[PDB]
DNA sequence: GTTGGATTTATATCATTTTACTAACTGATAGCGGAACTTTGGGAGTAAAAGAGTCTCCGCGAAAATGGC
């Protein structure tokens, strides 16, 4: 199960990399919490997702007790880690009191 | 012993909801003023001649302060 997201970027949970189509030999590392972060949004990709669901599916799997923030901090690396401007989303976007959203395009080769 | 990621605190910026202050419409209602009309209010007048008041009541006594001589 890898992913494809807006054309740009090769995604697999089960190895929990990213890779650039401009740069393949590139492969950058991100944690558990960001992989699970972007596999919810790659299960649901662009229906609105709630900071409920994604801290309960990421961290009531694992029985880790974390507050509420550690989403807010998890989704600010993720962010740093896709090059994604806050200020004009292109991958994942702040829908407020509702959770986030993932606009990219996410393809399911297998 | 350690150290680095992560799992929390720390500080700042952004979005959403509400407040503070506009205007426009709606609908009425009261108040004031004018014109007309009906009612009220004051005044003048009456040409046989007619030419002196009541007024019932009036079943009180003892003492003192007043004129009048």
């Amino acid at each position: 199960m890898k992913f494809i997201l807006a054309e740009k970027f090769t995604f697999d949970p089960l190895s929990n990399t990213l890779i650039d189509k401009e740069d393949s030999e590139e492969i950058i590392r991100l944690g558990s919490n960001e992989s699970r972060i972007l596999w919810l949004l790659a299960q649901r990709p662009n229906e609105v997702i709630s900071r409920n669901d994604l801290h309960d599916f990421v961290w009531r799997e694992q029985g880790f007790e974390v507050d509420d923030s550690s989403l807010t901090q998890a989704i600010s690396t993720l962010r740093k880690m896709l090059k994604d401007s806050t200020k004009s989303p292109q991958y994942v976007k702040t829908v407020p009191k509702r959770g986030y959203q993932l606009i990219a395009r996410v393809e399911t080769v297998e």
